[PDB]
């Protein structure tokens, strides 16, 4: 019904990321006033200037004085800004409040049934097919997605609808400001521990995030996961409506993926859904557009959470049928050719071992539809202490392509470490494979070694994704 005091005049320092740029959308939607700044100006910042917002590029504390009476709150993210910030500084100076995005997001949320999405990955799609499956059922929610795929699959919007679905970040402590009606979690796996410091920390964000939900709500958590299912366990015990969804049949299961296959149209799964949810009818056909039996798990949690708030599920399996993956999740970057002959180029954000694994099994699943094609991956790791830490781990899971190339370790602001490099990864598999370090070459490698009907997969967490388009172009000059 109203924004609260602090967030009618907000001022937002770097407004061109693509989740503050949402919120500021939805501020705005909501009759409030925004300025900001950013350090680079971009198509988000231009589109949020043409709908009212005063910001400026660069950092400078003279942008406390945009808004009109003053700023009533200042809105940072952490993991971009530093505290020495000079809008952050003249912010403290006046006693002007400075929030996170999350807080924000939570306030904006308050009033609405609030589905959240968190998980170790696997939350943007998540996420991206309960909104599908609720516009599906004629709903218009709210939403705020995005965040694990960096800029990638990164939403928001306004809607006169009464839910809220947003994606919730577990890598920074983000968790513990939201109160989820209804919390579904992909997966718990040993890793985003860089925040933590150790596991044990990391698992207990979950618990106390599973603490928060409101009296009378539900987690829907997948149990094929250890993490998952030990949490489940945990909330089960602490009193807490428990939807189970998984692989392994069960009493206490809400959700059962019983059968999937990849198909020429599509993939089709069979699943069984708990009697107290839908009706009698035991075996479910749910059809889905997007490849890999990891995505049908996925959709089986977003079914339960669209089911918990009063959807019915028959036509939430419709909607999740025309679920189409966001992108960087084996994003179709082109094709080269017709038919049986042509090579695809796929785009995945794959960075963790099981991702990898999973997006590998996916292509195979596609494959087996051709006459006979190969499955090449090129990887880049994602961090130093990643790759030190992960690389023999990494090589196993690519060793279920047909050839590997490997590039040098993408660094994202972590400080090199020596002795390690995309190589350490390299030593690890055992399929054909090229470790090409130099970035400008590998386009031209890929296609002198493409065959015709192969799967092509640029996978990866930072420029990589770059590489599927120069692919397309070496491969279409290669045809003479
Ligand atoms: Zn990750």
């Amino acid at each position: 019904e109203q924004l609260p005091p602090d967030l009618r005049r907000v001022h937002m320092v770097g407004i061109g990321g693509a989740g503050m740029s949402g919120i500021a959308r939805i501020l705005l939607d909501r009759g409030g006033l925004v300025s900001g700044s950013d350090a680079k100006e971009s198509r988000g910042v231009h589109a949020l200037r043409a709908r009212g917002a005063l910001i400026r590029i660069g950092h400078d504390a003279s942008s406390l004085d945009l808004l009109p009476g003053g700023a009533t709150a200042v809105v940072t993210t952490h993991a971009a800004i530093p505290k020495t910030n000079p809008e952050l500084v003249e912010a403290r100076r006046r006693g002007i409040p400075v929030v996170l995005r999350p807080a924000v997001l939570a306030k904006l949320m308050a009033g609405r049934t609030t589905l959240m999405v968190t998980g170790t990955h696997g939350k943007t799609t998540t996420t991206s097919m309960l909104i599908v499956a609720l516009q599906h059922c004629g709903l218009d929610p709210s939403f705020a997605v995005g965040g694990e795929l960096g800029e990638a699959g990164t939403n928001a919007h306004h809607g006169s609808g009464d839910c809220f679905v947003a994606e919730a970040d577990e890598s920074d402590g983000s968790l513990l400001q939201y109160t989820p009606h209804v919390a579904v979690i992909t997966n718990i796996e040993s890793d985003h521990l860089d925040f933590y410091g150790s596991v044990e920390a990391y698992v207990a964000v979950f618990d106390s995030f599973v603490e928060r939900i409101v009296p009378g709500g539900a987690l829907v958590v997948c149990t094929d996961d250890p993490g998952g299912a030990a949490l489940a366990q945990r909330a089960t015990e602490l009193g807490i409506r428990v939807l189970r969804y998984g692989s392994v049949p069960g009493e206490t299961m809400a959700a059962t993926l019983v059968s999937w296959q990849q198909q020429g149209v599509g993939a089709v799964a069979h699943i069984r859904l708990a009697s107290e949810l839908a009706t009698a009818q035991g075996p479910r056909v749910m059809r889905l557009s997007v490849p890999g039996r990891h995505m049908a798990l996925n959709a089986l949690g977003a079914l339960l959470a669209a089911v918990q708030i009063g959807a019915p599920a028959d036509e939430v399996l419709d909607g999740l049928a025309g679920f189409e993956g966001v992108r960087r999740r084996f994003e179709l970057v082109g094709t080269c050719g017709v038919g049986k002959a042509s090579v695809r180029v796929f785009d995945d954000y794959a960075h963790h071992p099981t991702e990898i694994s999973a997006t590998l099994a996916a292509a195979r699943m596609v494959l087996e539809q051709g006459d006979g094609g190969r499955c090449m991956v090129v990887f880049q790791p994602h961090l130093y202490s990643r790759t030190k830490a992960f690389a023999a781990e990494f090589g196993r899971a690519l060793n279920a392509a047909d050839e590997v190339f490997v590039l040098d370790v993408y660094g994202a602001r972590e400080q090199p470490l020596a002795g390690v490099s995309g190589a350490s990864v390299a030593e690890h598999v055992t399929v054909p494979m090229r470790y090409v370090p130099d970035f400008s070459a590998v386009a031209q490698q890929v296609a002198a070694a493409a065959s015709p009907g192969d799967v092509i997969v640029t996978m990866g967490a930072g420029d990589v994704t770059l590489l599927g388009p120069e692919i397309l172009t070496a491969l279409r000059v290669r045809a003479n």
